Parts: structure tokens; C-alpha cells; sequence
């Protein structure tokens, strides 16, 4: 229903607890959260297509993309969908996460169950590097760590 978890995990000592509320249908869903584990300041942060997380987050996918638009974030409009951007972490290396997106739903039609998030190493450049990977993921880092948005209820 309103609630979902995803336990981002990788090898790396980076690991977080996020977890969704959606205290409606079509209402905006509640993101909050703590990574634990990665280097301090800007973390570039989005939702990927995987799914298949059969043993762990190995071929995590390009950020899921509804038809074609390039990678951006709370700049641009041509962001794949799941662009949140990034987030601060302090110097122990916890990022917390507290914010309300109106970009997807876990309750309602498409009940956005299942999704791999991934928290890059370095800031999402908001795709301006001007190569693949900028217009890809923004430059933001090789995967730390990931998981899947598990039902909670
Ligand atoms: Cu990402
Ligand atoms: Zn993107």
C-alpha cells in the first residue's frame, strides 16, 4: 500500500535503509532515508530498471527511462524519470534523505514495486560532462551500492 523499503547494499561498507510513503494514490510518495558507509558531500542518486537481483546488484541497468529523454535532474526536464539528482552526506559518511517526489507512485496504477536504486560515489553532474556517461548516469560513479524497493505495506 502507502509503504515500501529498499535495502541498498553493495560490497563497499556503503549500505541504506530507504524507505517510501505514499499517504494517497496520486498523492506525492515520501522518500526518506540513511546511507551509511560512502565518502561525505554530494552523492548522485536515482532509480535504475534491474529487478532480476538474483544474486546482487552486478548489471544494474541505465536509469529507467519511459520512452527517450537524456539523464538531467532538478535542472533540466530532460531527465530519464528516476533522475533525483543527489544528496549530502556528512563526514562520517551517513546521507540522509528526506524529501517528497510527484515522479512515481508505489501505490496506484503502476505500483512502481521492484525498482533497483543506486547511489553513485561522486555528485550527478546533471548530465553536462557532454559524454555517454553524463548523458547516461551524469558522471556520478561506478554503482556503490543498490537493491530493490521491497512491499512493506
Ligand atoms: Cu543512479
Ligand atoms: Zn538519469
Amino acid at each position: 500500500a502507502t509503504k515500501a523499503v529498499a535495502v541498498l547494499k553493495g560490497d563497499g561498507p556503503v549500505q541504506g535503509i530507504i524507505n517510501f510513503e505514499q499517504k494517497e494514490s496520486n498523492g506525492p510518495v515520501k522518500v526518506w532515508g540513511s546511507i551509511k558507509g560512502l565518502t561525505e558531500g554530494l552523492h548522485g542518486f536515482h532509480v535504475h530498471e534491474e529487478e532480476d537481483n538474483t544474486a546482487g546488484c552486478t548489471s544494474a541497468g541505465p536509469h529507467f527511462n519511459p520512452l527517450s529523454r537524456k539523464h538531467g535532474g532538478p535542472k533540466d526536464e530532460e531527465r530519464h524519470v528516476g533522475d533525483l539528482g543527489n544528496v549530502t552526506a556528512d563526514k562520517d559518511g551517513v546521507a540522509d534523505v528526506s524529501i517528497e517526489d510527484s515522479v512515481i507512485s508505489l501505490s496506484g496504477d503502476h505500483s512502481i514495486i521492484g525498482r533497483t536504486l543506486v547511489v553513485h560515489e561522486k555528485a550527478d553532474d546533471l548530465g553536462k560532462g557532454g559524454n555517454e556517461e553524463s548523458t547516461k548516469t551524469g558522471n556520478a560513479g561506478s554503482r556503490l551500492a543498490c537493491g530493490k524497493i521491497g512491499k512493506a505495506q
